[PDB]
């Protein structure tokens, strides 16, 4: 057990075989569920006290809820005795995700009154994937009508666009936001026997043209269809997130680029015991930009089964954040980034996006 | 009298036989009633200055008023010369309980504009019990119409549900919130000769299935009917509160579990002179979560007639809170939790929920 | 003479015979009248800058204006050359008293949109007495219509109630608030030759039943007609205020209780040179509760002609408040209570409520 | 002297030299130079300059008026600055009409129209400013408004049993009336009318219960409903009133000026400095509103008393720590409200009589 | 040659960017500040979000100038590096969208001047908007804003034709030469795109501003003109002059060439043995960068426009080092920006190709 760590990499990777979460993951689920009013998964209502207490910026709440939801789906697969709890939490995740506090930036920015009708794939990609994971975990048809409606909007918008995929803000295309939307089509197809996922091949061909640097195994920050502009910086957090989700749909795609991604961005230090991730090229600084390169690489390492890099990144991320378990509930005194407990939770439990797609019924 | 204690456990337990409150309980009633504008029981108006001055969070004000009300009902039973004052204070408790500042979280959370119509048993359970205790103490029919209306809503909601009882927020079931609602039906029946309390047996059978760990004498945190999920943590404050109220309706039920509850949660320390209560299993930490395990166990100890545990808990709770009596009014310099003066007041005077049910008329 | 005092007790009691206020009272009138915009008696407008600068709580502004008004009425009787100024200041006192900033707490508490129509005798008792004193001082009929309307409301409400008098907040009866309303009926009768004051005898009989402890010469805090409750604490500030005003209507009543009041509450200390007043029984602490026991006893001492107690209380109250006269205007650096300059001003000039009733015309 | 920017001789010579002192030019730079935040940047209802100096809302109307009276003297001092002074007066009038400036009248509950009746504090200044604008520029931009407000003031004087007009209802101030009467003299100069004929009855009225003739000092205020005169004399009230009256009846101010100085003015530091007591029965300087010394500085200028001017400016300016940065004047520690406004005005003031006789452009 | 201390690149490097068809690494790091981080970078989205400006504490009234100066810099980036032209175009698209948000123009309404910021006057706002419409279309060839561009160009032309003085006021009765210079340049850009002759109005404007608005001996414009009163504020302004001469150089090079040497004599202080320069804002002071505090920053732009490498080097040696630039994760930040519009004006001066060269920008 390296210093400041709560459990071994071996323990996190063995959770599924043992059909039990580690005590520190159970303590994270207690933070998420235990205390009246202030725990994030206390109620379906439009209360965001848990996010106010952690100082989550408004624009990031949608990602907070989504990453918690993706983690809860893996908890359901790990421990059958926690599947009902995971289902309950996903029900709350979907309700909170639909509150105006979460999507309202779309209206305040002047882009429209309806966050699903067009564009805004950042928000509605996550919502659509969450509808699907909720139904895979619980077998409940509570959101089926909404799920079918949003899936058809995403399919129709892909069919209408001359580029493969959907924009976020108008004229802003991000590969990582698209990767969530495409994965949501795979989940819908698993539930209903449809073929919405057939659009995936053209998308994977499109993002391998001007959106990737194939030598570095790295995606450019964004694409802008009106001007044809690709922003000339590569992004580690963008790439780590995209390759993790793509691995669930086309494993060979992520396997091809993963080693080049690591060469481009990953700095091993402290005699092989630790790693930290550079956000872009032409710098020695770790975790610049949004500051999430290391945390998303931790998720990618888990998705790809790379125990060594997982261990190195968690040795960098967790100890300085000063975890403590008080009354069987996990707190970090010094979270090192946005989405800190969310992304460490997700990476600790993640079963692979492929395994979530094949989740047995309840 | 140990240092920082204001009176002996023997003195608190003798109050009913002597037909007099201890001087420190009288000084608590002075805090509650004495100073113009800022005392909590100054006026019927929707002024919450007393709660603003002690920094009571909005969501907790409803519990503050309720616990004061339950204490005042016991004062009425202890000293006939204080019964009119207790009645006046209960009148104010009911008026304040109906102010939007108290119930308004129900609307802000997006659950509805009417706090009584459906669900919300946390709020309307306390309100219904308060209507009843007011009428037991005073004989006044001021709230009788409202009391009948809310009692019929609670009866109809119980009859309609496939599980025994009523949810708080939608799909959130709490045993402690239900225990208040069921006790309110016993009080209505005492006033009117009805049999709304007949629903209690099915409820006591239901909460002894998946909602209790019978070996540990401990209720799980909550139940979620849509998913069938029971949150997998046991809760001391939940159990202490529920067993205290159930003792008034089915004494044998609470007698069965009380010894197991104490084994599971109660830590005796300082050579038997003190006790503190763990909030959940798998921790040594006292008073985690909402931080009320010890304070609600103090009430349960009083309800069960356990003088030794009462003395031990009050020796833990009161001295560090630094009580002082200035101008015959009680203040705590360092309240150790939410609802601190409310729950110590209640535990000091509590005559048993059974004895409140049999309160002689005015 | 004594250290930190501005003038001798002999000087304050001689003001009427010399037909001149002391220099320190003139300096108080300068604080009240001198500086543009920020002096309290600058204009009729709904500007409360003077009260914002002293941090007067909203609920206390009505008492601030009233006590200033009662002092100004005595200034009119002391110095005929200041009677026109006193009249001008009383005109402003009445205008400001009618501003929503002053009465608005009645609406915000949820008791109604009209502060005069019913109850609220705290506010409308003072207003009615102020209408009367304004007309006694000036001979002006400016407010005569309003005065007749409010006097008739007070008379009708007394006639309708089964207890003698009127409540403040609904179901809250205070003897001190009633004493102001009854005195306002004596002033109306002195202006118009009516007999509204005939209701006084039944009131004086009523407050000598459960509302007084006749052995201790002390009124209980309050009465609550719905429940029949009398709060079981005696109050010095309540008693001092009530006996001062009653002395103007039934001198024998206040003469009977005054010596017992002093025995119950007044602590003489520092070898007979100083006095301070306990607010309630069963304490050694001075000036608890609202903190006005000593200041209202100073007024009562003046009303009863007790120079020794006046001198003792002013030796306690004034020196620690650190009076300073700058540019012929009085300021206190450390006022010891609410209504500090108001009540010291009033006690220094007070000619007796009886003498204000027989105030000869201009 | 140390902390002074220029000699008393220099300020009093400005008109003869047809040039403002460099420090007065630096004050005009503070007033005019920086985009958005200078007080005379635009006609708009922007009050950034006043927010930055923490001017209380109720004082902004006096700030604008005193700047305007100074700008009228700048126009008389330097013909090359007359167009600038005219532009600044145009802005002064526009800003004076913004609700931020007059709005206290409505918020206090006295009415929605600040001109219709009473409120002579506000509308006296506005009327004098309309007149000075037209004397400086020859522009008829505000002529209609000027005629309307002049007729309101004349009609209200004619209707009142006391000589003049109240501020807040039942509050009569001699200093506020003195501005209104002077505005009638300016209207008469522009149009050949005789609105100023009302002045004699006013000067007779204020010499009854409103003045202590032995001390040369006005009482604080008069209250017609009650007949009350507040029993304190006021230096700032007297200094302001005598300065403005000197422009209409020089003999009146000449009669009282020496008694005023005996009553209120303390010479100290071996004759080099002076400070002014606000009322009688105190040794404290600059109590009450804290403007006794600043208004006495203006009165000293109006009466041609160079010695007292020098003494007061030696008291007022050095502790305020003037600095000129990039040819613009700032005070680090202004000692009162209206500080840069009243020092500006006193430094340039040509006399209210000379403003009345301003030659056309 | 040598890199002076605290500077990021040599004057020679900035002036060679066009010939090398590449921006310096520090200009690329400025474009990364402008474009890189989600939500908080100024050119993240078309939306009415101003987080980037809230984080730098930009006063509301200055946001319109911030966007405009970024836009003028981006136009030169498009001319420097063809591989960045599409990015420059995308950023200009966002600049135009943000420029139309009420947060940017709203001061016009709050000041009480009207509910429509374009209909009349307000030439400081609508001059920049009109020039930005034109630069967007020169860079991208996109007709997205063409209708709006034609509408605003005709408003500006009609208002010039209607006024007895040459040009348009900002606030009513406030005339500024620098604000007019932007509007006139916007007519030259429209003419380049459409073959029209709206720019013919320029000659009468250049004749007008050489009467009472300039001190021809000192090569310096007066602060402002006020048509109602005929008043010219009697102070000369360096930032006013530097800005006006830079833009006029694109329309009448001989005009700016005539006054530039006199401007430098009047305002520019060379110090530290010829290595540094700082600019006095007005006459009759030794203090540098008084008033709005932008004399030196606008003189840096003018030096670039006039091809004066020596003065450019001296001013940048004064401005940049004390601001403490650092490049973190390939993005430029200043720890102590010395003025308003600091990163905007240094960015612009570093890339500026000349307003004449932007007018002749080849198509994509
Ligand atoms: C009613 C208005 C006045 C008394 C004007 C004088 C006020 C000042 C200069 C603070």
């Amino acid at each position: 057990l390296p210093p400041g760590r709560l459990a071994t990499t071996e323990d996190y990777f063995a959770q599924q075989a043992k059909q039990a979460v580690t005590p520190d993951v159970m303590a994270q689920l207690a933070y998420m569920n235990y205390i009246d009013f202030i725990s994030p998964f206390y109620s379906r209502g439009c209360s965001f006290e848990a996010w106010e207490l952690k100082h989550t910026p408004q624009r990031v709440i949608k990602y907070s809820i989504a990453f918690y939801a993706y983690g809860l789906a893996s908890v359901a697969l790990i421990d059958p005795k926690l599947r009902a709890l995971a289902g309950h939490d996903l029900d709350i995740a979907v309700s909170k995700m639909k509150c105006k506090r979460v999507w309202g930036d779309w209206e305040e920015d002047g882009f429209g009154t309806d966050p699903i009708e067009k564009e805004n794939i950042m928000y509605k990609g996550h919502l659509n994937l969450m509808y699907g994971l909720y139904q895979l975990v619980t077998g409940s048809r509570r959101y089926e009508a909404e799920h079918a409606h949003l899936t058809r909007i995403i399919h129709d918008e892909i069919a209408a666009n001359p580029f493969a995929g959907i924009v976020c803000e108008p004229d802003n295309y991000f590969v990582q936001c698209n990767s969530v939307a495409y994965l949501s089509l795979w989940v819908y197809d698993r539930l209903h026997g449809t073929d919405y996922r057939a659009a995936t091949r053209a998308w994977l061909d499109f993002i391998q043209k001007d959106l990737i640097d194939p030598e570095r195994g790295a995606f450019y920050l964004s694409y802008h269809p009106e001007s044809g502009a690709v922003k000339p910086w590569i992004s580690a957090y963008t790439t780590a997130w995209t390759l993790a989700m793509v691995h669930g749909m086309d494993p060979a795609f992520s396997e091809r680029y993963y080693p080049r991604f690591k060469q481009t961005f990953v700095e091993v230090y402290d005699e092989g015991r630790k790693a930290r991730v550079r956000e872009t090229a032409g710098t020695d600084d770790a975790d610049g930009g949004v500051g999430l390169a290391s945390a998303f690489t931790l998720l990618l390492a888990r998705e790809m089964g790379d125990q060594q890099l997982f261990d190195q990144l968690l040795n960098h991320l967790e100890p300085p954040a000063k975890p403590s378990i008080v009354s069987a509930s996990l707190r970090y005194e010094h979270p090192g980034s946005l989405l800190f407990d969310e992304l460490l939770f997700l990476a600790k439990v993640h079963a692979g996006f492929g395994a979530l797609l094949r989740m047995p019924p309840p």
